[PDB]
């Protein structure tokens, strides 16, 4: 009753607008974004901060626009007032969209804004720059055109920001995976004998937009049958046969924050293969749920997955039939961050830290079953964003 | 009669799909294409290049995606094979997309893919790298962890790819131009009192889809009336008036490939300085295009738009009411490339060049009037991609 049988009436009944809205983050919380880096950066012996356009400045600062080739960015220094480095054309559109109160620095096209970066870092008697590792290289090369000194990796002090998120972060994730997961139910309950992964790409697109996402889907990744044996995925369109497993990957953004969950589901009668395998996954990403707490190291929480899997006969290791990809990542304002669900990380969970939880298994040349829900770490344990999926012809608790 | 009075279903009866399909890049362009960085890599001194996941390995290698905390790339030297540095996991989804033969260095998750990069340099004895300067900061820290020499900013070796399109190139350009030309025709005919930025930019972007588009439309900015005076736009929806300009800015790719156009036109009946504004803005890229032919600097390009401007009375230089950005950029696999047609860049242009031509006229508190169309250099001129407009009230020649 979950697979198919709906009509798009039926279905568009369910998509008005999304009433249970979270609030959006509000001036205090960026303040607060930013003494906390500030924090972090005395704590590593850095004395400045540059922030480039993209969701770390979207988590600093409120500014959601993305990475271009002109330099849009936020320099922190550990006592100074936050600097954002700007083109001076596009002061006018910056305006409306900060959230938090900045100096100004503008630069005309054929000006040097790296130069101004470097007088920020004077004027405040900084030597000891750390670089967001998700800025493009270019900016690197414009630094060390004006500076001698050594360049760190920021990384550790913008995960130690992002990984934990607040109370209002969590709800607007928490809004944007709601959201996901009725169109999720949704795209099951359409679908029929020849649809096309075409049209539920649209559907879910649409669907999304009647909720009232920040822009449709995020990303939809549809795969039937051998398709669903590619993580990453192949290009070409499909229709839906009967037997065939069918993966949907979907998310949406509500204020920039992400939802991403994956439902493996058969149409029409599965096989005992498929039958086992997908109650495997379904088992290990409970396991690995029930590894989380605070402390736990990261790679052990993969590790959970990884022994339920092997101990069925599958693996070991990476090895195929079995889990090729670590066992989870990150969610927050990106789709990937901090922390990762993978072995070697021995970062300790804590709470307030998202991560998906989808440890796929890859029958080799047959079928994958991935189950992707999100978890947060509270105080004492774990919270899903979403629950778990029930059985491979109930996709939905 | 070209803005207002056309129906959706009179717009639906010109949105087949594109039946004058420009041909895919072909393996042998791709050969092609690693054997010009070759000779540039040599010019420079470099030995190695490495470029990431994202616009250039989809030049130089086919493979599309964009870049994620994974590293993905492909590392290039004066002599050996190319070898492609990718997680394990996604071996199959890379050989389903990958259009040139490379040597594969696959990575599990808990392993250091830095230390296959240095390897393969090693094997080579190849030590003067160079990194693509679109790839993350986090490359340089990765890299650092294996490496003490340098790492040079590869931009000279990758423009001296990129900036001159073959044929091949310059044919799918040209569809996704008459596509998104189309799709503004289509737009400006739609338009009527009242309707909102929201619906254009809904519109727009299922024509982009219905024509066959990659994937609908690239972006989308929608301006009425004061917004069009914010080059870079402002949230919000808006609805139409009788005497506001229209502002609409979008693209599509097709194979990658970028269109973006831009067109300001009337609703209703126009102001003198709404007329004598709109017709400036068209003498400007008009000047400009004028300029172009193989040998001239980009810097006199804009120049050319800047004098006319300044003649009659605005500017000077990036003041307003005048200019306030460069008059034009580079296009191809990305929205914004070299050669940059801004004030200080002497790079010479040369034929397959591609640019837009877009010198903006913002009148403070009141408007804007941007047209954009793109050129390619030829062996005597300049070939404009799409003609520009006609007047304040046709939008298209």
């Amino acid at each position: 009753t979950q697979i198919g049988g709906m009509s798009l009436d039926q279905a568009r009944t369910q998509l008005a607008p999304w009433t249970q809205r979270a609030a959006p983050i509000g001036a205090d919380e960026y303040q607060q974004r930013i003494e906390r880096a500030r924090v972090l950066m005395r704590a590593q012996g850095v004395d400045a901060l540059l922030i480039g356009a993209g969701t770390s400045l979207r988590y600093f600062s409120g500014v959601p626009w993305g990475a271009s080739e002109r330099l849009v960015a936020l320099l922190l220094t550990t006592e100074g007032d936050p600097v954002l480095i700007c083109p001076a054309f596009e002061e006018g559109s910056l305006d409306a969209v900060l959230q938090l109160p900045v100096r100004k620095r503008l630069w005309e096209e054929h000006e040097d804004p790296y130069a101004l970066v470097v007088q920020a870092m004077d004027e405040q008697h900084a030597h000891a720059l750390a670089l967001d590792p998700g800025i493009a290289f270019a900016v690197h090369t414009g630094l060390r055109a004006h500076l001698g000194t050594a360049i760190r990796d920021a990384g550790a002090i913008i995960d130690g920001c992002r990984m934990c998120k607040s109370p209002a972060e969590l709800a607007l994730m928490q809004q944007a995976c709601d959201m996901t997961l009725l169109v999720q139910r949704l795209a099951a309950g359409i679908a029929h004998e020849g649809i096309g992964t075409d049209q539920l790409v649209r559907f879910i697109d649409e669907a999304h937009r009647a909720l009232g996402a920040d822009n449709g889907s995020t990303f939809c990744i549809v795969q039937f049958g051998h398709a669903t044996a590619f993580p990453h995925g192949i290009p070409g369109v499909q229709h839906l046969r009967a037997g065939e497993l069918v993966l949907i990957d979907t998310g949406c953004t509500v204020q920039g924050y992400h939802s991403d969950i994956t439902r493996t589901w058969i149409y029409g009668t599965p096989s005992d293969a498929q039958q086992r395998i997908w109650e495997l996954e379904l088992a290990a990403q409970a396991a690995a749920f029930a590894a989380v707490r605070p402390g736990v190291a990261c790679e052990a929480v993969d590790q959970a997955a990884r022994a339920v899997l092997q101990a069925a006969g599958l693996g070991p290791d990476y090895r195929l039939p079995g889990l090729p990809h670590r066992t989870g990542h990150g969610c927050g304002l990106a789709i990937h961050e901090a922390p990762y669900l993978v072995r070697g990380n021995r970062q300790p969970l804590q709470p307030g830290m998202c991560a998906s939880n989808e440890p796929m298994i890859v029958v080799p040349g047959a079928f994958g079953v991935r189950l992707e829900d999100h978890f947060y770490v509270t105080d004492t344990g774990a919270q899903w964003f979403t629950p778990p999926s029930v059985a491979i012809d109930q996709p939905f608790a």
